[PDB]
DNA sequence: GAGGTATGTAGGC
DNA sequence: GAGGTATGTAGGC
DNA sequence: GGCCGCCTACATACCTC
DNA sequence: GGCCGCCTACATACCTC
């Protein structure tokens, strides 16, 4: 087996005293290599002897769904391992390394004495992923196959400190493990002074002195897993065929460990499996839900919104083209993406992809290069080393307003600003965008709607001139949903049909019996048209019904001809029995594609919310835009009144400076006192000019006090009469804007109605422009 | 064979009409994939048929040195292919793809008709590497094995445009190929207006419309190689056992192609092999010489100096730690490194490595993580994903002064600033640093000298108080070299000895015949101590002379014990015959390590210069520092006189502003006219405050004219009397500094003598501090 | 005696 | 009739 | 995130005939 | 720069007895 170092005196007379170290990644492998090669000054410290090495290679499969538990009626319960589980390299490799056998149950001392290694230790990163997932699946598999090993403490793991705080003059850290504990320690402390906080989001982040200190006390910080009676049901709920069973368990939320339990764990290293599954595995599942379910407001996931934030920050200064990996590094460093690089590049490529049938109907990035056509479904995209991506500045600026991004709540990472909780847009992307995301307890499926029914719905909800406005409000208060919603017909030459409670997509075809050609210019919108012909190449008896398949379908279009026997038309017609909803030729070509919508979405707080129809999503997204417009108009009015009073103060100072003669003053304090005695209000102009996402109450309590830096910072060029006239004109313009804002807040329906109408018009104009081109605005 | 797409109708009746495309990298493979899958609207455009696909995988082996040409005395000349050439995957794979055989010579039509492909086309990037090297080796191998194929035009290649200039309103570019041609076109044009210049430093940089335009005229831009009578000697000189033969050919320089030759090439696509070898291969060889041979002044290579420039730029704002790949991306994007990423990361790791026997005696980066110990010679360094590097700010600032970097000449990349031509330091790194770099025609070997002989030499050359100053100057004018130079003893417990004209390094050992232990605490300075014991494990008859080898050598130290037979001492002593220069035990342990110095260095212009001894390097490096100090002092004096006159003007304006009353003025022009009529000189303060590497003549001709932006840009806070007093004190301080500079220019030996002495003292203090620690300054 | 074999490096592809 | 097999996506590894 | 081939320059055992 | 394993959720032929 590869990546397995055979330790000396292992699998022999001293095998029971040996230990085995399991690594989730090569970083842990390197850390273990350094620890083993340390050697000197470590008598109790484990050298390469009795240690060995095995790497889990990242994420391994769980045998809960692989087993079948068939033919248990013979009086004994036997589990048959599926061939998909048997041939996995990692699982059989670790089985061979341990020398264990599936059939035997190690209840007595000798049975576990035959094991090659006395114990197995799992060494993973302290981030939310890995511990809880990799440990979770590993020990769940161990419990499912050999519960006695967990019962007798054969399996164990080492627990590294996630966060360390070092005090100057002292050589020992706090070595805290959970972020809740670190927050409690920070808040219980009088102040965060004389302390250095170190974050270890990965084992390889530790230094040489850190790893040597860990290996000096390697006998400590190693915890043995203990099995309880209640662990079996937790394992079945968290892992297994039962899907809805874990839904009701995830919908509640993580329960923090009690103080007495933590004290017991720290005193003696016996970690129960139930507590680990309830804390670490549940937290990992919740994190996966958050990171894979797009927020209904954004219609896009956390990684996608972080990518959008990085693109907005990078391309704001210059819209010049940037390569994929440069942008990935930029968004990783600036926006604190501590997961990886390949996943980030893949997500960027998927977001920038644009072709008929693609997941992104309105990509946020204008891509240059070979992103792949509809034929491979984006699988034939080029390498990230050379693919070029640039931001769609017009579409983003008409779809995600700058002020809206200013007032959005932000996620704080290590006390620093990061991507907002949700980019609530002028139009809900959860409706336009569509994709299939299976997320650790829920499935996310969507189908695009036409940008005519939703536009009419929003216009009626906003514009009071629409006769359906009152009717739409009645529908809002009574869930009537008078206006219809239909699947988007863009980039689809077929016809959509509705039967019962499900929509269906049909391609178009032409039949020429004189030459026996089966032309299919249109095919279902989501099939890649290449895996489709592969499926039709394995379509059972249709091999005798056809001769061969020829593909002339190029990019941007589909055209496929099917060779078939001259006597095949009648037999396929009499065999397929065309129904009232689908054609016999459609059945032969599998042109029918039933579409299902699983509207599983996360609330801005972080909880799963389900929607029966898109109308619920729209009616839940609307009030957020209402509140954001109201608060944005209020903040604009407040900052404009501060700006106008500040500009009036500056103008009065410029007028009075002819006889003020402030040059004959000693320091800044004397000038400030003189100008205060002259009646000038002190304003923090560094906050007035650039509010920088300041709420109303905090902006007011910051503008109550201030300083005369605005007066003392103006140059010797702004005192000219031309500058004074320009400032007076700006005063008049901003006063007119303030009056316009004030009268906008007084409209009957709701604040910011005409603003929303203008934003809708601008964004639909930009969308139409992008439709006319191939999303390349040049 | 992998990465080989089998084209339809290939190797059959229509095989002679097929073509084969050879790609140097996967980027070219992807471009060819896009071109082949384009298909439609291209009747003459080649589809997947008759094309195939093969990859060269970048650099391949050259058969010129692999062949032996043995047993040619039988009346026929036969070349025996070495097994190292036969088992190469790429070579045998392409041989199998073509279906050719080594024994047969294809002179007639049928012999080349048996070939699977009618012709072979090499598709590589248009940068200096690839075309000239990959093409060079490929067609040299083809000529060496089958000259008739080149004679009959079997081998060919496609030539892509390196630089394209697009004119607005026109759809055709200039599609220029060589940078000389592009420069000639730019200089012959009246102006660079209404033109967009696009650089393609790689095939994948081309866009979809670019590649479709190329494939529309794929019949063009394909050039067939023609063999001449003189090509054989060029092939032998450029490739083969003859080493010195290519030295005299590289020492001359590249000869540009004549206009008539270029016109003939463009008119009919028959590229001679001699012209290609003389231009592209020679330019690639010169580029390799420049990029591999370290500049004698710098003591480091072009990539290393670009890395240092990137580190200086990145860490100047903040000395915070940065990961390896973030820094690599930063230096690639900012400093225009268009080669790759893995090589850059490897170079960064090698530069940041610090251990006994390492190449870098004074690393410019303070590294955090596992860079590897002396045992593996840096081969056990960790992954770049997690290795931490930070700049040694104190060492760099005391070794590479900021003003010196200001006045250094810079390399211009695409009209933008890049790394300087040479970082001439306060002490020549070519002496302290040492490494083994084989560079495409020359070998670079160095051995470190003690930082006591060179320090004394520089002090005597600089300080006039040293009694050897006049003697050292006499040596300079007469090559006497009175002062000695000895190998550095740092991190080496052994003793250096000199015999004849070569130094020798010996380790130390202890013998205890009572217990038969062979202890070796010290070993030669450059052997990795792990490959050494591997060599001694294959050391012929010494297997019978020993029993086994045990290694307790940890990091930072070496201790090895050798098990040997009790009756082995006398027999090894009587077998090895200890000489007067090395011991019998030293011979048994191979403790003697003869050191050779190949002082092959590139001039700042770019030419190879050889040095017989380190004294020549020192005496050539000294005048550069002399000139830089002289010009730096002159520039400082000039910029200081401009600064003092500007500050005096500002102070006079502040004094006069009490009664000036400039507020009653209309625009900036009126104020400028008034202040000019008041006698204020107009100075470009944006150049006076920050000169930004301005030469004396250009600084003077820029300071002759100017504007009153300095007067009009000062804020309303600098007019206080405290600011006036502070400015007066600054005036006095800079006047004193100007007087000090003026008296420094008048010292008898040379300008900047005491400055050099102080810089030497500071840099040696910093070096001593780094010696006391493990190059970790905390 | 003569010939053939194997890394060893940096900066590359 | 019943059971077993194979992707098919987006982020993670 | 790490398994495949060398390029150019070149002191050096080698070991069983 | 691209070959290896899946994780979670789940409409769906299937085909020869
Ligand atoms: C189990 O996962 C892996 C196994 C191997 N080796 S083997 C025995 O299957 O030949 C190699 C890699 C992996 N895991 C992978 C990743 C792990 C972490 C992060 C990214 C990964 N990306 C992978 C992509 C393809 C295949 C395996 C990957
Ligand atoms: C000859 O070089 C290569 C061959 C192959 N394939 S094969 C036919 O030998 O099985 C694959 C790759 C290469 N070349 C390599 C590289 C090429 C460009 C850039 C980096 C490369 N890094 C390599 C690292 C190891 C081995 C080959 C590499
Ligand atoms: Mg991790
Ligand atoms: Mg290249």
């Amino acid at each position: 087996v590869d990546k397995y170092t055979r330790a000396r005196n292992a699998g022999g007379k001293r095998a029971q005293d040996c230990m085995l170290l399991a690594a989730e990644g090569d970083s842990a492998l390197s850390l273990l290599r350094t620890g083993l090669t340390l050697g000197k000054s470590n008598p109790s410290g484990p050298s390469f002897d009795f240690c060995g090495m095995i790497s889990l290679g990242g994420v391994i499969m769980n045998a809960c769904k692989k087993v079948t538990n068939i033919t248990t009626d013979s009086g004994e319960t036997i589990m048959v391992r599926n061939e998909q589980l048997t041939n996995n390299k990692v699982l059989q490799g670790i089985v061979q390394v341990l020398g264990l056998d599936f059939n035997c149950h190690y209840k007595t001392q000798e049975e576990r004495a035959k094991l090659r290694y006395g114990c197995i230790v799992a060494c993973v990163d302290q981030d939310l992923d890995g511990c809880g997932k990799i440990l979770g699946l590993l020990l769940a598999y161990f419990h499912l196959f050999w519960p006695q090993l967990i019962i007798h403490g054969f399996v164990k793991r080492l627990l590294t400190p996630l966060i360390r705080v070092y005090e100057k003059g002292k050589t020992m850290p706090v070595e805290f493990y959970y972020e809740q504990e670190f927050d409690a320690w920070a808040k219980k402390q009088t102040s965060l002074v004389n302390h250095t906080v170190k974050y270890y989001k990965g084992l390889a982040a530790h230094d040489t002195h850190e790893v040597k200190s860990m290996f000096k006390h390697f006998d400590n910080m190693v915890y043995t897993f203990t099995l309880d009676d209640s662990a079996k049901e937790l394992f079945h709920i968290y892992f297994g065929g039962e899907s809805e069973l874990r839904k009701r368990e995830l919908c509640t939320g993580v329960v923090p460990l009690t103080e007495t339990q933590t004290q017991s764990i720290h005193s003696v290293r016996r970690i129960p499996c139930s507590l680990h599954l309830q804390v670490d595995t549940k937290a990992y599942k919740l994190d996966a839900i958050e990171r894979q379910i797009p927020n209904f407001l954004d219609g896009m996931t956390r990684a996608r919104r972080k990518i959008l934030a990085g693109g907005v920050k990078c391309f704001a200064s210059n819209n010049r083209e940037r390569k994929v990996f440069q942008f990935g590094g930029y968004v990783a460093d600036h926006m604190f993406y501590h997961h990886g690089d390949m996943s980030l590049n893949t997500s960027i490529i998927k977001a920038a992809q644009y072709y008929p049938g693609s997941s992104h109907l309105y990509p946020v990035f204008i891509g240059i290069g070979s992103f792949g056509s509809r034929h491979l479904g984006g699988k034939d995209a080029g390498s990230p080393r050379y693919i070029s991506v640039q931001l769609a500045s017009e579409f983003i600026k008409t779809m995600f307003p700058a002020e809206d991004s200013w007032l959005l709540p932000y996620v704080f990472e290590d006390g620093q600003r990061a991507e907002p909780e949700y980019y609530v847009p002028v139009l809900p992307l959860a409706i336009m965008e569509y994709g299939a995301n299976p997320s650790e307890g829920w499935k996310y499926t969507t189908w695009a709607r036409q940008l005519e029914d939703i536009l009419a719905l929003v216009r009626a909800y906003v514009d009071k001139d629409n006769p359906k406005h009152e009717l739409l409000h009645y529908a809002i208060k009574h869930k009537i949903t008078i206006l219809p919603l239909r699947p988007s017909n863009y980039n689809f030459k077929g016809h959509l049909k509705r039967f019962g409670q499900y929509y269906y997509s049909y391609g178009t075809y032409d039949i020429s019996e004189q030459r026996n050609i089966i032309t299919i210019t249109e095919l279902p919108l989501r099939v890649p048209t290449v895996a489709y012909i592969e499926s039709i190449k394995k379509s059972s008896n249709r091999m005798t019904f056809i001769e061969e398949i020829i593909d002339y379908s190029s990019s941007e279009t589909i055209e496929i001809l099917v060779k078939l026997k001259p006597n095949s038309l009648n037999r396929i017609v009499e065999e397929f029995k065309e129904t009232e909803e689908q054609d016999s030729i459609e059945n032969f070509l599998r042109l029918r594609n039933c579409l299902h919508s699983h509207l599983n979405f996360v609330k801005p707080k972080g909880g799963i919310i389900e929607f029966n129809s898109y109308y619920e999503i729209l009616y839940a997204w609307l009030p957020y835009r209402r509140e954001l417009y109201q608060k944005r108009l209020m903040r604009e009015h407040a900052v404009l009144k501060l700006r106008i009073i500040m500009e009036t103060a500056i103008v009065r100072y410029i007028n009075e400076s002819a006889e003020l003669n402030l040059s004959h003053y000693e320091d800044e304090k004397e000038a400030s006192r003189i100008l205060s005695e002259h009646g000038f209000p002190p304003l923090n102009h560094t906050l007035i000019i650039s509010p920088e996402f300041a709420s109303i109450e905090e902006l007011n309590q910051k503008a109550l006090q201030g300083c005369y830096t605005y007066i003392l910072s103006l140059q010797a060029r702004e005192l000219l009469i031309a500058a004074k006239t320009r400032r007076v004109e700006k005063i008049k313009k901003m006063q007119a804007r303030l009056d316009k804002v004030e009268q906008l807040l007084q409209e009957s329906p709701f604040p910011g109605a005409s603003v929303w109408l203008e934003e809708i018009d601008a964004v639909e104009k930009a969308i139409i422009k992008g439709r006319n081109t191939q999303w390349k605005f040049h």
